[PDB]
């Protein structure tokens, strides 16, 4: 009862499911007692900020974006989907489309998700930094959806010749809204990297909310509602983790950097 808690949300997900952020407030107050309120933003680097600078007691976040402010920010819990805390980046492109590999895309109009996602951006990044060119040098367009699903949507409808997704979040659609993503192929699969994860400011990580977040999460298989939550973004629960299992794209940042 003592109050309002902020809790970030980024389209890592499905976030556009007004069912599930239903759900997923009402499982979350509960377990934390006090009443918790979903924030969402238009990109990454905005929730980002708010959750660096401890407006939000914690948010659903990229693994990228963590990374990058390794420092600032510490884990509280990370997704589990079939069986491990991991995903793949898909380079997606039209289910009719005929081509071999990545090289083929050179040309493409491209969607990105946004510049600071590992899934839809960094990964693809990576392999036209091995190639020694930029974007604008490989597609004669690219631009940022602002979200994973508006990737695909993106690709499906024509607007884009290929893109670069959450792989969960493709996996997903194939079965919410399978004529869109039908639509679409899988051309790339990357390597895997860990799970977005849920995260916290550093300089408030001996504090009660996040413990009774971090408390939250893991116990959400544990009650009738979690449970549903859980089924609706088709994931196993939530686990701990560390650092290292980000480590793979922490990698990627500095074969860009030192690829530039």
């Amino acid at each position: 009862r003592p109050g309002v808690i902020r809790f970030g949300l980024t389209p890592v997900f499905l976030s556009n499911d007004l069912e599930v952020l239903d759900e997923l407030q009402a499982y979350l107050t509960q377990a934390v007692g006090q009443e918790v309120q979903l924030i969402t933003q238009r990109t990454y680097q905005e929730v980002t900020a708010l959750l660096v600078s401890g407006n939000l007691e914690a948010a659903w976040i990229c693994g990228y974006p963590f990374m990058k402010f390794r420092d600032e920010l510490d884990l509280v819990a990370t997704p589990l989907w079939r069986g491990k805390p991991v995903y793949q980046s898909y380079l997606i492109v039209g289910r009719d489309r005929d081509i071999a590999g990545f090289e083929d895309c050179q040309g493409d109009i491209h969607a990105f998700s946004d510049p600071d996602s590992n899934s839809g951006y960094l990964v693809t990044k990576t392999y036209l930094a091995e190639r020694g060119v930029s974007e604008e040098g490989f597609f004669r367009k690219s631009f940022f959806t602002y979200g994973h699903r508006n990737v695909i949507r993106a690709v499906a409808s024509g607007l884009a010749d290929s893109g670069s997704v959450d792989g969960y979040v493709w996996e997903v659609m194939k079965t919410t809204e399978p004529e869109l993503v039908a639509k679409t192929r899988v051309l790339v699969k990357s390597g895997w990297h860990g799970f977005p994860p849920v995260a916290a400011a550093a300089g408030q990580r001996k504090s009660q909310a996040v413990a009774r977040i971090r408390s939250a999460l893991l116990d959400m298989n544990q009650e009738v509602l979690g449970r549903s939550v859980l089924t609706r973004l088709q994931l196993d629960g939530f686990v701990e983790t560390t650092a290292e299992s980000y480590d793979s794209i922490a990698a990627n940042m500095e074969r860009v950097r030192r690829l530039g």
